[PDB]
């Protein structure tokens, strides 16, 4: 069978942790008062929730609304156990409170409210330095969650929330999120399409950490070269396709070489074969802008079929890319 792996940092956190850390289906959840907060318009709506804008009544301030479908049962607890475990880390969402919807009978998170832009606004006006110095506070969000045992799995850019007035960005939506325990198989369905890991494309399950790294350099790929997304999958077979024409097919086999994994036989007909390309290929005069060795060099190490080999967020932290950001 398929060659085990573990993350190459904060592999034991969670071992260590006292059991009620990571146990969420053990977690009892502790409730607000619903009264709280008014409803003043739907912002939009998911899979797995809606989410409104809303009041809380009781500081006139502005929050968000998460009232969770009934899709899915410990995911709740899995959601809001992580939401309590990275409370107040660099980066991530605030989760201010918990009620009972009595319209939907669901759990209803209540959240900060960001004022942010959204990025399909956003990107086609950061400019190189931005884009550093938010990719940095992404990374601070990563490296925290991470240290903190915790996967986020949906890396893409609904899920960073930046308010460009404040420079302030929040991680959000932890709905896909796990606990990192070392020789766990986790689901491969998760994440978005396009930004989706090579593991999980070629259906490896004891993945980590280093998924999130992937994700993180397929945001950066589409910032610094203007093309979003930058791997534009039909569907999940075509994704893997799309990485193999830039990243090379011979890569990829020595990836799943490495790990005995093998390939899903209809790949046969449509992989074909690709060398790997040189980034270089992707500049033009309208990104160069944002592209400079230091970037190409970055993007390189995050973008890795082997998710061992590449970058984690503290050493992703120490890149050369980030010397120009001021600490
Ligand atoms: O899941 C969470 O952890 C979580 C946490 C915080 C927010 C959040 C989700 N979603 C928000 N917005 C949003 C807008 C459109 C669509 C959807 C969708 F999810 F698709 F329904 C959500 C949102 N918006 C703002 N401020 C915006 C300027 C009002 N602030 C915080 C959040």
């Amino acid at each position: 069978g398929p060659v085990p792996s573990r993350a190459r940092v904060y592999t034991d956190v969670n071992t260590h942790r006292p059991r009620e850390y990571w146990d969420y289906e053990s977690h009892v959840v502790e409730w607000g008062n619903q009264d709280d907060y008014q409803l003043v318009r739907k912002l939009g709506r998911g899979k797995y929730s809606e989410v409104f804008e809303a009041i809380n009544i009781t500081n006139n301030e502005k929050v968000v609304v998460k009232i969770l479908k009934p899709v899915k049962k410990k995911k709740i607890k899995r959601e809001i156990k992580i939401l309590e475990n990275l409370r107040g880390g660099p980066n991530i969402i605030t989760l201010a409170d918990i009620v009972k919807d009595p319209v939907s009978r669901t759990p209803a998170l209540v959240f900060e409210h960001v004022n942010n832009t959204d990025f399909k606004q956003l990107y086609q006006t950061l400019t190189d330095y931005d884009i550093r110095f938010y990719m940095y506070e992404i990374l601070k969000a990563l490296d925290y969650c991470h240290s903190m045992g915790i996967m986020h799995r949906d890396v893409k850019p609904h899920n960073v929330m930046i308010d460009h007035e404040h420079r302030k960005l929040r991680l959000i939506d932890w709905g896909l999120a796990e606990f990192y325990h070392p020789g766990q198989e986790y689901n491969v369905r998760v994440a978005s399409r396009y930004f989706k890991g090579p593991e999980l494309l070629v259906d490896y399950q004891m993945y980590d950490y280093s998924l999130d790294m992937w994700s993180l350099g397929c945001m950066l790929a589409s910032m610094i070269f203007r093309k979003e997304p930058f791997f534009h999958g039909h569907d999940n077979y075509d994704q893997l396709v799309r990485i193999a024409k830039v990243l090379g097919t011979e890569d990829l086999y020595d990836y799943i070489d490495k790990y005995n994994i093998e390939l899903d036989p209809r790949f046969n007909d449509i992989l074909g074969r690709h060398s790997r390309k040189r980034w270089e290929r992707f500049v033009h005069s309208e990104n160069q802008h944002l592209v400079s060795p230091e970037a190409l060099d970055f993007l390189d190490k995050l973008l890795r079929y082997d998710h061992q080999s590449r970058l984690t967020a503290r050493e992703a932290m120490e890149h050369p890319y980030f010397y120009t950001v001021v600490k």
